[PDB]
């Protein structure tokens, strides 16, 4: 007998609807980023891999304390919230004083996906 | 001044494209369902959680011999692969001679999408 196949459309944006409720009540979270004004925010490892291998990179250079990865100086909340929440839903939220930081610090994690968004 | 928003679509499909690839690799593949003949699947255990809890029930009751979790009878690679399938595409693969064990197992995680999908 021949394999037949039936699927189910929006399942991205479904499935992604998922990670991001996960997301807001921190279910799973194994990784946790730790601010300057140690200010936390709980992600999961697999959506930023997923998007960039930067948070791979920070987990090899940057120091650990207590299950929290000590974000770089010119990394902190002001530009990593809303690229992370950019990752779960695919909208990038942002003031227009905060774009250039933002392209900057794209071109840093060479988030191509992000880059090319900002450059329109 | 005002919040801006710009987005990319076809976001999910992209995303979830791309955990397809990790599957594919078994990268970063932290749940290992091992079969009846000793079979192994590497997949993500919030890629699982996110579709269903069936899963979240199977590390709490099911034995677990070196990270790699046991699966009881009625789950075994005939149902488990095309089903783990579906959570990472959107795509049911089946064979029809397998479309009343597919959908009983469905009932026995109570995965309402799969059901639903079966029952068309």
């Amino acid at each position: 007998g021949e394999v037949k196949s039936v699927k189910v459309d929006n399942w991205g944006v479904f499935f992604l609807q998922k990670l991001q409720n996960f997301f807001n009540k921190t279910d799973y979270c194994d990784l946790t980023l730790q601010f300057r004004d140690n200010s936390q925010l709980k992600v999961h490892r697999l959506v930023l891999s997923a998007c960039t291998d930067y948070f791979n990179v920070l987990e090899q250079t940057c120091e650990i304390v207590d299950d929290a990865l000590i974000m770089p100086n010119e990394f902190q909340a002001d530009v990593v919230v809303p690229i992370v929440n950019f990752m779960y839903t695919g909208t990038l939220e942002f003031e227009l004083k905060m774009y250039g930081k933002l392209l900057r610090t794209a071109k840093e994690m060479n988030m191509t996906v992000l880059l090319k968004l900002l450059e329109a």
